[PDB]
């Protein structure tokens, strides 16, 4: 099998409801108290997209296929999968597309959370947010989405 | 010129019509009998995005520019282009965004088809599907889209 | 800190108005005389996404966070950031999603501009355009978007 450098991209989207004037969202392990997420899961697009980026990189079946609370269970599986396949994470770059919340205000916390759950250094993690210019389903605050991009580097 | 590791990302989108109650789509070389694709081409977002990921990685002009049935012709061009530029494929990770069909039900076939047409091992290929939460043009089954991410590794 | 190969992905979107029958857009440093961009910035999704791909790859704060004309200022920052962190650019692959303008007609100019501002060879750059099948906000010419994908390679 292929044991060289591997690229992965994870994608996720969840429906949200912003608590304006007319379950609580979790994002990179950080509770977002002014936004509700309409999902059976915790709605954490960052954690979910990171997991699928890792699975994708290794050619494993995705979380939905493998397993038809949970975000922590999936992140620990992914961490241990990387280890048992003799890989290290190089870096991860995460793009959140969302009107709200403001990722730059919670970046440090998200990066700390990701570093802890994956057992990597904060210097290996990037998380950035961009609005959708108030256009389309994301722009009208009906949903938020995440693209997670990762490199896995073979050990020795 | 640059002869080091290369990253590529391919994107494609095609209009579809799901055969519900009020040309046949091909996806990763697999016929999808309950979905029509409204395109001049075969509508195979997976094969097309894979080709453009390879061209993109190598800095070549895209399929639309190079060549203004066909999917097989383009995939063989891409395979031979990688070879003549002294590269091997590392791995490819493919993200389909679509309400239907269910990629996990046809994953094995798609992966087998990609491995055959690119002459690589199945362990170098990932294909995953995600819905769009029934929101927007993808969510309303008006279209399907694909992001293909690839690494090309120099030979010796 | 991590000093190995790094992946980055930049995303950007800007609102546009096509000058049909019932500020001027800049794209990869090329003026697009038949399209207006509705932004406080120059609206250059290519340059902006390239910058954020570089920042993302290195784990730096994004342009919006770092700096709350300008596109040239940000591209020179990114170039010098790569240098001071002891990295070289491997290659960059850029995907523009837009009905208009036609990227293939201005590809050579964009690639020349990117090579000049980043001080890299044209063989390290790919830029490709795809329509959105006249569907959604992009398809209805309300916006254009860019995904920039990059590898940074450590020096020696
Ligand atoms: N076109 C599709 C859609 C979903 N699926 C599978 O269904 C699972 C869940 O789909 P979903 O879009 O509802 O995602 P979640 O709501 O679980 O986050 C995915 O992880 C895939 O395994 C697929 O294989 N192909
Ligand atoms: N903004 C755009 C749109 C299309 N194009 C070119 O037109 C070709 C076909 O465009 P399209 O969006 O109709 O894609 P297909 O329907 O051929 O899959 C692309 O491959 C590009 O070469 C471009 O260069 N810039
Ligand atoms: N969900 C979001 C949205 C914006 N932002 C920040 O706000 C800056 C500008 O956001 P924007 O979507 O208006 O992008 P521009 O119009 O500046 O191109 C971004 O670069 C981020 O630093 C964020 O951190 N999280
Ligand atoms: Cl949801
Ligand atoms: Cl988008
Ligand atoms: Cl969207
Ligand atoms: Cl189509
Ligand atoms: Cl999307
Ligand atoms: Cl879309
Ligand atoms: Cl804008
Ligand atoms: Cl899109
Ligand atoms: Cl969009
Ligand atoms: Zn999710
Ligand atoms: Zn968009
Ligand atoms: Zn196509
Ligand atoms: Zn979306
Ligand atoms: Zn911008
Ligand atoms: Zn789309």
């Amino acid at each position: 099998s292929y044991n060289g450098i591997r690229i992965g991209q994870g994608y996720d989207i969840h429906k949200i409801k912003v608590l304006d004037e007319e379950k609580t969202l979790t994002l990179g392990g950080v509770k977002i108290n002014n936004v509700l997420v309409l999902s059976h899961s915790d709605g954490d697009i960052i954690y979910h997209s990171i997991v699928d980026s890792i699975l994708g990189a290794l050619g494993s079946l995705d979380i939905g296929t493998l397993f038809p609370k949970n975000s922590a269970i999936f992140l620990r599986y992914a961490r241990l999968l990387i280890y048992k396949k003799n890989y290290d994470i190089g870096n991860v770059d995460i793009n959140v597309i969302a009107q709200v919340p403001k990722i730059s205000n919670i970046r440090k916390n998200i990066i700390k959370n990701i570093s802890t759950v994956l057992n990597i250094d904060e210097s290996q993690i990037s998380v950035k947010g961009k609005t959708h210019e108030k256009l389309g389903v994301i722009g009208e605050k009906k949903a938020i989405e995440c693209f997670a991009n990762i490199l896995l580097i073979p050990k020795n």
